[PDB]
DNA sequence: GAGTATTGCATAAGACAACAGTGCACGAAAGAAGAAGACACT
DNA sequence: AATGTTGTCTTATGCAATACTC
DNA sequence: CTTCTTTC
DNA sequence: AATGTTGTCTTATGCAAT
DNA sequence: CTTCTTTC
DNA sequence: AGTGTCTT
């Protein structure tokens, strides 16, 4: 049956259940036949990726431009968020230039303070010599991303949800439909980012401004296990941050801290 | 604090968790406040009951065109599947014409038999008076689809993902990567259709041939309950088909048969 | 019924038994209608070539007939090659399944190594012989006459005198196969499709066992519905139907 | 839209509710327009409301219209529930002309349960008895001109006459309406008095006749915590329900928890 | 049920769908009844496009000409009689069918001198109706003639029908076609015409548009299991969309 | 009074999203409406 | 050089407190 | 006889 | 007029031999 | 001192 | 000297 099944899959590439039933082969073997085939293994998962987040506020920032035509003429919205505090700062601009990046960054620093590093995309206004000189002056490390995959920029584009879903609702509330009047744009914006920092975020236990100015940093965390490349669970780690998607775990022997998917962490003892 | 919370949401449109905590209101009330707001319409009521299925073999067919450049210059693949037996029939054509549709349906009839009804999407070939007058002589019911949002012919469009992949796997297996030579295209077709229809489809207990020529039609099914618009569970129904996604259920008092989502059916007693 | 049957024969030229059954007409009338018309398993297969000047440019027609179910499969070609035999055979196996053996003539297209290894990978026996023996090559020959007759008859019925353009050829062969396969032939009271597949509609489910309160597995049940969480199984004797957890059901034998 | 509405009434003499809706004019203005019209002050008014639905009890009579000569006999039939007027012209009041008129009224409004007529000669004949018996519609005679048996059609006749007269005076027909335009004129009057709103109601008469198509009803819990009657639910999907107010037909969506059966 | 259907067909020769609904009979019996009798592309909105055509029937002498107009969407029909072929007859018949059904938006006609005359030209413009003059129109003519033969031979009229008997049979025909069936359908032409309109206003909905956005401003007119018919409040355009693509407005 | 249906309420339990600068660009196919020359109108 | 995000949306259980039905 | 339009 | 669908895909659980 | 390649 | 539907 094993050779007959191999020949059958060679010619027809029959799935494993059919070969297992037809030739009376156990499922592990039939699956082994599909696995050993080069063309039929065209769907392995091989998925991973952590945003990542910072262990404390004013450490990791993310910034990107988004287009909200309601703010016309200055329809470009530069959005920035701290990964630890989840607090949002936004300004309006008419053109996406490095001047707008250093201006917006100047405002966000004027509100929340100076961050350790800002994580942007591969845009031309962020990769300009002038921007590198600006962050060279303010001492902020620069981290770009994949060319076209904003998944790593997730928790800033996630902000672009609120900033665009809150501006819609608040603008419709004051009776503005096609374009927000220029006299009330500042009020709209101020109330907008006012509602998203001093007040909780749905099921969030604290407010983003409280998580900003009064963050929770564990000195030494509780012990956890992590699932390592071979699929095994390894003791000897402690967790410092455990969020919804991902957790930050620290190795006990070195104090190195890494971010891993939640599914790959379980309590140690 | 019902009015205080309402005012807070009026101005800032604060979520229910925040208003419930801030104004000490129970959950149901705060949620009612968010619900009662028009510009915060959640909504999210989109009726999920959606069922494109038929009862018996040769009763309801699905037919659509798709592009696979491996068969060029005749790369146009016409696909027709029987919704009850899941038996696929595909024919290659250089250009999508009503004559090509009548040729395809002529072959699928020459293999499976004359169907009672065929459901397609409203294209140029199907909505022509010529194809209409062709189904006229053969007595086959014609059912078009929504202009653009083709999610109902899915069990044929999904068939393309079942089809074209089995093409590639058979093409790469024979050393043909870019375009399959004209001499072996038809053999590729026959080998694909024989691999799909004459063997189990993954977890399928019967083969499409065993499901077509030896189908299983229940004289009368076991009793079930269905969840009705008000959310209640109503007795007095019997289930005739219970698949992975959807179920066909029959009303005991009238013998009227309707299709409903699996999640909306449970055993009666 | 008389006019409906006449129209049916006009278009498809269906034999008299099929028209008699379909339109509920007695034998003498249906047969008289055929007279009044001017133009009127899986054990061993017989494959042969036949040329039809009416299917130009690709006028070669490959025919395969099952010796037990009398099915008919046809594919058009432009020239007889060793590849054409394996292509047509691939189509036939795709249609009606893999047979056990095929009988052909002493032609080079059937006896070449290119065809031999093809029949070897699929496990199909082959026995050649005299080109036209009565053991033999007689049945597939009758299939060729029937097929060519039906081709010229349906063609001249739709208004195609001698040459059918390249567009409607596959449609012609399609309708021909439909008539000669899904309808009764001559005086035979069953269709070749029914002779090949035995289309028995299953009135119930396959047999299963259910785990009873004492933990034992009890035979004598068949399952009719398997929904989320639970399964409906029917007792074959009393026809009582009960619902039980999926985990409490396993195949019987 | 004041001038457009004025022109509309000039030609068709449409009631105020219809002009108010068609040209988006407030009620007080439209009513002032109807007041300023001379033939809208004759008037007469046919609507003057039981609890039975359409096709329950009809009324049928004959009236004279010398302008419609030679076919000067107008057979009028109106519904006592939906208030729909159907009329055809004849040369003489016969027993077969009532079968023709009623046969016409069947093809447009369906078959009623009964038809109340007077003691006229053509209503108690043998031919009318055969036709009425073939169509299975009940019939009751009565006194010609009392206050209960013959109530609405008495006004319906003057409605029709003082409608065709006015629509004809607008085209230049004063002494006698020509024969080639008899059915055309009559048709214009019917389309003016059936498909359009007349008086002040919540639905147009043509809608009044064709809505046996509705809620359970339901009650909804209003902001003050009270339960308010007067709504019907038309759609109940996952999470929310659409309910319609019976007095206005306004439809709003509310949470499922806020709905319970009314009575 | 068998006797009720047989009597109904004996007198009116009613099609099988109507007898099946009226007497609660399955399709096979009613169809068998229609068989035993010897004398026996979809549209999107009513009152929008009509199709008028002339037809001749010498049995209706001296006014042998007829005139049939059909609402193509709601499967409606209306017929009148005329003596000669002129323009005032066309304007007369249209003026009647308007009162029968309601002011249509456009009416398709045939090639003819009566439809192009000056008076007929500006008559439709006076009522604000479009003229196009554009296969399946003549079905209503034979539709009318077969039913006329059915009821005429039902009451015993074989020869030429008197002038004082034509109208009653016309109304008997139009009633015998509008209220019963169209031969194969599931809903009477009246509900296809008169009762999508009686719905005052549906509930508000949003629809997901090509760009993925949700657009306010629509009301739903028909809500079935799979699909809903929704009407734009600003334009009255009606489209059919998947249930999953609709959510409540406010 | 005592058993019980039901209301109040709180999580939790699967999920659904849309965030990515704008999406409209082109093409075939089948069917319907607008435009230039010709020979009647007057 | 440099990784997918949470903010909500409905319904499904487990336990106090009215409002009922004997 | 062109474009113009609705779908795939 | 006319309804998001399944065949894989990985990693966790119940019946019988060294 | 204009015209391409990158990315958003 | 003005235009008008029909053919395509
Ligand atoms: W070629
Ligand atoms: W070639
Ligand atoms: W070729
Ligand atoms: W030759
Ligand atoms: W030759
Ligand atoms: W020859
Ligand atoms: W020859
Ligand atoms: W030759
Ligand atoms: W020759
Ligand atoms: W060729
Ligand atoms: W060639
Ligand atoms: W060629
Ligand atoms: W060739
Ligand atoms: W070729
Ligand atoms: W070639
Ligand atoms: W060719
Ligand atoms: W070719
Ligand atoms: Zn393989
Ligand atoms: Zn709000
Ligand atoms: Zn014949
Ligand atoms: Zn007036
Ligand atoms: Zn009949």
């Amino acid at each position: 049956p094993l050779r007959e099944a191999k020949d059958l899959h060679t010619a027809l590439h029959i799935g494993p259940r059919a070969l297992s039933k037809a030739s009376n082969i156990s499922m592990q073997q039939a699956r082994e036949v599909v696995q050993t085939c080069p063309h039929c293994n065209s769907a392995p998962a091989l998925e991973a990726g952590v945003n990542p987040r910072g262990l404390g506020p004013l450490q990791i920032w993310q910034t990107d431009f988004t287009l909200e035509p309601r703010m016309a003429p200055r329809s470009w919205l530069a959005v920035t968020v701290d990964t630890a505090s989840s607090a949002i700062v936004v300004t309006q601009h008419g053109r996406v230039t490095s001047v707008a990046v250093q201006h917006h960054w100047a405002t966000a620093i004027a509100v929340m303070g100076r961050p350790k590093a800002i994580k942007t995309d591969n845009g031309s206004c962020f990769t300009s010599k002038s921007t590198r000189e600006w962050m060279a002056r303010w001492g902020i490390a620069h981290t770009t991303g994949i060319p076209g995959n904003s998944q790593g920029q997730a928790m800033v584009e996630r902000a672009n949800r609120m900033m665009k879903d809150k501006i819609r609702v608040l603008a419709e509330g004051d009776g503005f439909m096609k374009r927000i009047p220029t006299s009330k744009q500042g009020e709209m914006m101020a109330k907008a980012m006012y509602a998203l920092n001093h007040f909780e975020r749905g099921e969030n236990t604290k407010t983003p401004i409280q998580k900003h100015w009064r963050p929770t940093v564990l000195t030494e965390g509780p012990p956890v296990k992590i699932r390592i490349e071979t699929g095994e669970w390894e003791k000897g780690w402690n967790v410092l941050v455990w969020g919804r998607g991902y957790a930050a775990v620290k190795n006990r022997d070195t104090d190195k801290v890494i971010w891993v998917p939640s599914r790959k962490v379980k309590p140690d003892i």
